[PDB]
């Protein structure tokens, strides 16, 4: 990984054990689940298309899911370099070559290339784009293996309000629409499948109330009702 | 998060992910009670936006504290701007632009723009700033979930008193009440409550009375906690 | 191993018990199986014969394959020396100490000499040629492997579709035969991993599908789980 | 244990008491064994003679093993002076005293003098060739439980023979033993310890067998007609 | 290969089969070396795994002669 390129005088770090260890034993316990996203670009940070692939190619299983993702690289790969036509002539020999999409994916070049791009002034964002093009895989697989659909997420009978928007909120980070979509939700989904007894007093609220009168909100029905929370 | 150099201004340098298994282990441990703020703070230390952003991100549970946090974090940066006047007139050649409050935040700012910030002389405290907003989410979530107001905390009559402290102190710490409807609550309402063998020295010793008087008293009255504490 | 890997300023560092005790889990965990090898890549960073023959001592099982790698590692060596060739009697230059095979291998040479080589310019990176060796060696372990069928697909109402193309994936990537065959049994066996209707619907979609157009597939036909109301 | 300076020959760095006791935890709570013996080569990158003896002497654990490793590198201190013939009284002006066995063992010999041989040029590495000795004596404890050869190595009735051939390379590893004994063992004791049906192709592979050979061996080699050569 | 059916028989189709099929040389080359003598007749596995079944040619039609039916029909193309 390479870091300090923001005020300049980077430094190139060699890839770390403790980052393939930590990588993986997420990966293992939690599965491809979406509290690996934020962690994945926390642990990618100043990366070369090399020593992502290094990470990448240690995960061991789920070759289901790093088969799905594999051909989406490839996608992003192949999209690219017919959305880069090829240097008019001779390339000059003091200038350095672009990357292409095979050398973002890693698959055609070597590490010396990558940290000579990532120490350029200013520096060829490589790293940022195998990245995205991996989130764009990793997003994708957690919507093949969903949970359950936001969608008919509902309250039970005699299931708590409070409850039901622990299991809301949950699944909401499980969708992968745009957030319209999920400012939507929050402002509507949430009250039309919540229970009957709740549904009245919802609409008395209306769809923009602060968050805080949907939390004191439905605690004389649903559960163990007003002391449940204070007891 | 932003580090000491002896060779100029300070560097900054990515996340450990020990800082991050360290910030999970202390929410799973202590499940954001209020003793969270000192942990949150020493891993908070040279801290960017973008890692608080990462802190935030990583919460994997806790649904309703984390949106209401959020709530908070972003009306705290739609109070800032409409603060601080936008300025529409020219800046000199080079110089580094206002921090707002969406800056702050880092949704309008990226990482080269926030170590630009950092390393004038003294700091523009962008993420101080920022920490400081959480911090207040934090506590109105601890508020938010205390289980019986100040004004209403008591003691069971089989109680000697003993304990009455744990629940008075979280609950007054909590709601932040006055030194002087403190006084009110303890020569009124305290000594109407308080234990007999403990309510005859408060009274005697008025409502600042000794805390240790009451509690080498009511060894005889029975029950949880009669018995001598040891260390 | 050394800080700042063929780059000037550089210092060794002793082999941590942090990177010894991650070689061990990951020879408890999943042995010599290939996904090892970009850790063991980063493991072998930097590295010098020294730390490489430690981390080989701390294995204790699997004396007949470790032999094998052993082995390997001899007749590598071997053609090192017969590629370049060893010499009789005094050099004619005087000494410079050019690398052996068995030099590579730590046998016949100081810490000083390996280090040496790391820091000679152009440099002979012996830790690399070595890991190239072992690696060889570990790559022939999953060659010695106990006879498991790539023909024999299976499909039943036990495991997801999705699950066998990770049985599937897990098999071609354990088996070490041609990458012409491997693409081959992809292109012939990747449908047969489901029912009967599903393939019919499978083969459906074209010779352009690909596995997020089959997993959102079956509709209504599908293997265990994921595909609504049956038809 | 010594590091390198950077302004001039190497200093000493302070013994980490931390990983000393880690160390120790691994003597004292366990039976010996043969990872135990890389774990003090980590623990040795550097260490002086006084290093060693504090490595041998904060052990507390197997007394007796301890004592017969102590013996033994009293053994190689007595032969390394019948070796080594070093004279009597003063050293010369003008020259480093040649070192004595006590001196390895650091009975003699000063803190001065053990990073004062380690750094000049002839180097005597007096802290490298007293840890090859203690090497030894932990080798020679691994093997006091039971000196187990070739004529103990067992393979069960219906024993599938994959463990014999790793027991048999441990054997041969742990303890070197003499080419004409080993084309006597794959020439005539292991077709003897082999499974009927297997005799044909082990008896073939006969006294140039070969551990890429051995470890495809005996693959499919029952039912209907013989089979000779390994595929 | 059927069950009565002479081995060249059976070896005269599958080389057929290899020859339709558009496939590369080492996708023939592993069904030649781990197909071929595996999916014979038994007692033609007898000898041809004895010989090793990932062997030449030559060597493959020149025995297992004694298996199955008289084999020598000139083919009608």
């Amino acid at each position: 990984p390479i870091v300090q390129n923001l005020q300049g005088q980077m430094v190139h770090q060699a890839i770390s054990p403790r980052t393939l260890n930590a990588w993986v034993k997420v990966v293992e316990e939690k599965a491809f689940s979406p509290e690996v996203i934020p962690m994945f670009s926390a642990l990618s940070e100043g990366a070369t298309p090399q020593d992502l692939n290094t990470m990448l190619n240690t995960v061991g299983g789920h070759q289901a899911a790093m088969q799905m993702l594999k051909e989406t690289i490839n996608e992003e790969a192949a999209e690219w370099d017919r959305l880069h036509p090829v240097h008019a002539g001779p390339i000059e020999p003091g200038q350095m070559r672009e990357p292409r999409g095979s050398d973002i994916a890693g698959t055609t070049s070597t590490l010396q290339e990558q940290i000579g791009w990532m120490t350029h002034n200013p520096p060829i964002p490589v790293g940022e784009i195998y990245k995205r093009w991996i989130i764009l895989g990793l997003n994708k697989i957690v919507r093949m293996y969903s949970p359950t659909s936001i969608l008919d997420i509902r309250q039970g009978p005699k299931e708590p309000f409070r409850d039901y928007v622990d299991r809301f909120y949950k699944t909401l980070r499980a969708e992968q629409a745009s957030q319209e979509v999920k400012n939507w939700m929050t402002e509507t989904l949430l009250v039309q499948n919540a229970n009957p007894d709740c549904k009245t007093i919802l609409k008395a609220l209306g769809p923009a109330a602060t968050l805080e009168e949907m939390m004191t909100a439905c605690q004389g029905v649903g559960g163990p009702g007003h002391k449940a929370r204070v007891l």
